[PDB]
């Protein structure tokens, strides 16, 4: 079996790792015209093979976890921030239980509920931003959307203990997501290290606390919570209010800046396209009625040109730019043997932009999607969130919260560019972060 064409580097032990970390993606479409779809090169003593384009992503996205593996490649990042016996530190089968679980929250039933409390507190919010000025958005949003997951997700007895104070918290065990995470050991004494470890337990303690709380209640309420504290296995063992904790914080945070950076470039695509902007806001007055009442699930899915404005941001800008798994099982593509030991990756970022299936490839133009598209022409082009099985379980809680985020923002406010400056992309991150994200804003009517 011949192996994927080999990108040779004269670097020992880095390889190719600071050509990529300047710019990944011009790196990965360049290996594309030179080598094609799949190709190896080694990084930090480890050897990657990048599947580009839809033919060979089709690998990963049909995969089984036995074949390519997540815990191996995400346990040592994720097991310090969320805790022990959740996500990527147990079995596969026990993960899927408890994504089972969460998925009781995660439904049109509950999304109903959600609309209203997101669109208050993005009201509420946003009353300190005053008439008009020019503010951090991305600062803004991230402050927004830990409120509004903590209340939609965590429940009122969690939002009710929500401040500044836990808010950093949030952000310390958010350190735990560094290069320095994924290759330096965790015990190592270095301060994001320290902040993640002191924060988990600070966090796990407030969350142990709200447990009790409820635990203790006469009546019961239907959302996570009560699930994750009332159910069981199969086997029927109970959840320890650790694994409630960590199953929580875990959820709330792998939403939270892949949701604030989208709300946060979708609003450089508006305010860049001033004329795309007005006509979203006049989408809310169609849709929704001139005098524009609160807002509603079935109204959300009728907003169909903010929908494309969400879709061609996250084509342009999606916050997870690789998903990678192990290779233990010989895989076959392309005519290509990727060998057992190979981390097997997809760069939604690169399919999403790939010159040979993208029209007008850096354009951001919301219209490509009424007529001939990737997106609905193959199957892993467009892949912001995963597809197959390795796809986000929060996609339609992404939806309902950024679409009741912006179509209450496009209300308030409109929005422009600071002397035409668009944010360059911060490549330096995991998730990939706007560059000097001030905004200017004033009073939509
Ligand atoms: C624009 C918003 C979002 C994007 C683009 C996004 C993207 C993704 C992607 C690409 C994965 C797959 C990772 C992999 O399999 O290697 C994923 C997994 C996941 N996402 Fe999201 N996500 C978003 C928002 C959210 C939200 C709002 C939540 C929860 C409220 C969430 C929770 C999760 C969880 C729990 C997983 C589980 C990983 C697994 O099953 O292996 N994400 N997301």
């Amino acid at each position: 079996g011949k192996l994927p064409p080999y990108i040779f580097s004269p670097i020992p032990f880095l390889g190719h790792a600071i050509a990529f970390g300047k710019s990944p993606i011009e790196f990965l479409e360049n290996a594309y015209e030179k080598y094609g779809p799949v190709f190896s090169f080694t990084m930090v003593g480890k050897t990657f093979t990048y599947l580009l384009g839809s033919d060979a992503a089709a690998l990963l996205f049909n995969s089984k976890n036995e074949d390519l593996n997540a815990e191996d490649v995400y346990s040592r990042l994720t097991t310090p921030v969320f805790g022990k016996g959740v996500a990527y530190d147990v079995p596969n089968p026990v993960f899927l239980e408890q994504k089972k679980m969460l998925k009781s929250g995660l439904n049109i039933a509950h999304f109903k509920q959600h609309v209203s409390i997101i669109e208050k507190e993005t009201k509420e919010y946003f009353e300190s931003w005053g008439e008009s000025g020019e503010k951090n958005v991305f600062e803004a949003l991230s402050e927004l959307i830990i409120l509004t997951a903590s209340h939609c997700l965590h429940g009122k007895e969690i939002r009710s203990q929500l401040n500044e104070k836990v808010a950093q918290l949030y952000a310390d065990l958010a350190g735990g997501f560094s290069h320095a995470a994924w290759l330096l050991p965790g015990w190592l004494p270095l301060p994001s290290f320290r902040r993640r470890d002191r924060a988990h337990r600070e966090i796990k303690d407030i969350f142990y606390k709200a447990i009790q709380k409820r635990r203790q209640s006469q009546e019961k309420i239907d959302d996570i919570l009560q699930t994750l504290l009332d159910a069981t296995y199969k086997d029927g063992r109970p959840l320890t209010d650790d694994e409630v904790a960590g199953m929580l914080i875990g959820l709330l945070l792998a939403g939270q800046a892949t949701s604030s950076t989208t709300s946060a470039w979708m609003g450089f695509f508006l305010a860049r396209d001033k004329t795309l902007q007005k006509k979203c806001y006049l989408e809310q007055k169609t849709v929704c009625g001139e005098n524009l009442p609160p807002l509603t699930y079935d109204q959300l899915k009728d907003l169909n040109l903010l929908d494309r404005c969400i879709k061609e941001t996250l084509r342009l800008r999606p916050p997870i730019m690789i998903m990678m798994r192990m290779a233990r099982t010989p895989q076959t593509v392309a005519g290509y043997t990727i060998p057992p030991g190979h981390q097997v990756c997809v760069s939604p970022t690169v399919n999403q932009r790939l010159k040979d299936s993208w029209v007008e490839r850096l354009d951001f133009n919301p219209d490509r999607y009424l007529q001939d598209n990737p997106a609905s022409g193959e199957k892993f082009a467009y892949v912001p969130f995963g597809a197959g099985r390795h796809r986000c379980i929060g996609e339609n809680f992404a939806y309902v919260q950024i679409k009741t985020i912006w179509s209450t923002m496009l209300r308030l406010y409109e929005f422009d560019l600071i002397d035409g400056y668009f944010p360059t992309v911060n490549y330096t991150t995991m998730i990939h972060t706007p560059e000097n994200p001030v905004i200017r804003y004033k009073r939509r009517s």
